[PDB]
């Protein structure tokens, strides 16, 4: 038993809710919150901008030190950093940005990072301002992640259709 409440069970291990990941994280304080990062960990907008703002920019300060030491992530890759006031850890995961010509097949590689963590709170990767189809992304998530993932989808009408049309 865990503390996530109000989710719809899509499969044995994937759950979904219409919620803001920032508010879910503050309420639950999960072991792992996933950020929809870019390779530079520049958390300017989208989920990343919202998460970083909720940390009072501490996520960005930590991220800039990480990049100065290690260089950029790979598209499809990830790193584990602090969760600050939102979670124990933040798993920064880079899905492909199709608006940059990046291979959408890399979305599966991105979701594979979730399997290194038994339980996660996460957004749909590559959705929103990353430009991919959120229905597709949900399919890749379900077909790739084997650990327990709680998906927060902030957009109401997108959420409404995802669960009503999920096979
Ligand atoms: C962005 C606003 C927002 C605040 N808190 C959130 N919590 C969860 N998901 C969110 N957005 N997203 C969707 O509804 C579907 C795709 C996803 C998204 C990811 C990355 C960038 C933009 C959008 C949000």
């Amino acid at each position: 038993v865990n503390s996530f409440s109000g989710y719809l069970k899509l499969t044995d291990n994937v759950y979904i809710k219409n919620a803001d990941i920032v508010e879910e994280a503050k309420k639950v304080k999960p072991t792992v919150v996933v950020n929809a990062a870019n390779v530079y960990l520049k958390h300017g907008g989208g989920v990343a901008g919202a998460l970083n703002k909720a940390t009072n920019n501490a996520m960005q300060v930590e991220s800039d030190d990480y990049i100065a030491t290690n260089g950029p992530l790979k598209v499809g890759g990830s790193c584990v950093l602090s969760g600050h006031n939102l979670a124990k850890h933040c798993l920064h995961v880079v899905g492909p940005n199709v608006n940059k010509g990046e291979d959408i097949q890399l979305l599966k590689s991105a979701y594979e990072n979730f399997n290194q963590h038994e339980v996660l709170l996460a957004p749909l990767l590559s959705a929103g301002i990353f430009g991919a189809d959120p229905i597709h992304s949900l399919r890749v998530c379900v077909d790739t992640v084997r650990t327990n993932v709680y998906l927060a989808v902030f957009d109401k009408n997108l959420y409404d259709k995802l669960v009503s049309s999920f096979l």
